[PDB]
């Protein structure tokens, strides 16, 4: 339920359903990692965990503890 | 305990971890390094034991003890 919250932390909400847009995952954890040595694990995770809803809707199925921890 | 003739020489301690930069490194061994004859075992030696905190940023973890020394 809390999703209503959570959109207002700068996220969106598309057909109730929770969206992970790639390049913003993308952009967020390579802030963390160094992307030449970790391209192909970041490719092969996400090949093998990524689902779609829609042609054009693709999100993930998990949650941060960061972006969800009450300040 | 070596801080006070490191900083002396110009280098900095990142992470507590000495700070030797590539260009400099490869001015040295400029006669000992050669693409037709040296490049293919150096390349062995960059990629195994040169480490980078980033694609910018570049370090490695020994000094030259003979180049230290006060003549």
């Amino acid at each position: 339920p809390l999703m209503t919250d959570l959109s207002k932390k700068g996220y969106i909400l598309y057909d109730n359903v929770v969206t992970l847009p790639l390049t913003t995952f993308q952009q967020k954890i390579s802030k963390y990692f160094n992307s030449r040595l970790f391209g192909h694990d970041i490719e092969s995770f996400i090949n093998r965990h990524k689902k779609f809803a829609n042609v054009s809707d693709e999100y993930l199925q998990y949650i941060f503890i960061e972006d969800i921890s009450s300040p």
